[PDB]
């Protein structure tokens, strides 16, 4: 995340970290979200290659042990079958991943709340990205996890051909773009949430922002519409 602020110690309780092992030790590379103690929702280009991966709950700093950190093993990887490696701009960039094992809820760890099918928020409604991902384009990642204000931007806005143009759909949430503030290499996958009646919910996956870089004016960060995906997910739960 590009301009944000340290999120509070486990603020953001659903938030978590997507691992791969790098030879003897663990790489931070996606963000996600915990929708059941066995499920966690994130993008699906985060799991498109094939590496060994885990999932970390009631992380804060990815360095040194804060003592509220659950690890978990990755069991099964569900892609939603839409997706196209070369054209997230097609959309579907979204994978549900089934855990080894059941984590602990408690004061650290809970379950995000989804919003109801079709759901689109109005302009410029009030959001936050959170994520480890890098702190400035080409930067490094962020230790521990950050936060950044993130108003949407809607789809006939963000259609148009001032901002991304034709490049986004209306399976897509665009937030940001005020050149100072938005998500970056590292968040993808992550969640975006946004205040609906007195609760936050989350809206969007991080997917993808501008080639020529993160915080870039007119080309708020692309999240996957959660929305528009509520039957997919409940079949994909179901079923699995
Ligand atoms: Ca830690």
């Amino acid at each position: 995340v590009v301009g944000g602020t340290e999120a509070q110690r486990n603020s953001w309780p659903s938030q978590i970290s997507l691992q791969y092992r790098s030879g003897s030790s663990w790489a931070h590379t996606c963000g996600g979200t915990l929708i059941r103690q066995n499920w966690v929702m994130t993008a699906a280009h985060c799991v498109d290659r094939e590496l060994t991966f885990r999932v970390v709950v009631g992380e804060h700093n990815l360095n040194q042990n804060n003592g509220t950190e659950q690890y978990v093993g990755v069991q099964k990887i569900v892609v939603h079958p839409y997706w196209n490696t070369d054209d997230v701009a097609a959309g579907y960039d979204i994978a549900l991943l089934r855990l080894a094992q059941s984590v602990t809820l408690n004061s650290y760890v809970q379950l995000g709340v989804l919003p109801r099918a079709g759901t689109i928020l109005a302009n410029n409604s009030p959001c936050y990205i959170t994520g480890w991902g890098l702190t400035r384009t080409n930067g490094q990642l962020a230790q521990t996890l950050q936060q950044a204000y993130l108003p949407t931007v809607d789809y006939a806005i963000c259609s148009s051909s001032s901002y991304w143009g034709s490049t986004v759909k209306n399976s897509m949430v665009c937030a940001g773009g005020d050149g100072v503030r938005s998500g970056c290499q590292g968040d993808s996958g992550g969640p975006l949430h946004c205040l609906v009646n007195g609760q936050y919910a989350v809206h969007g996956v991080t997917s993808f922002v501008s080639r020529l870089g993160c915080n870039v004016t007119r080309k708020p960060t692309v999240f996957t519409r959660v929305s528009a995906y509520i039957s997919w997910i409940n079949n994909v739960i179901a079923s699995n």
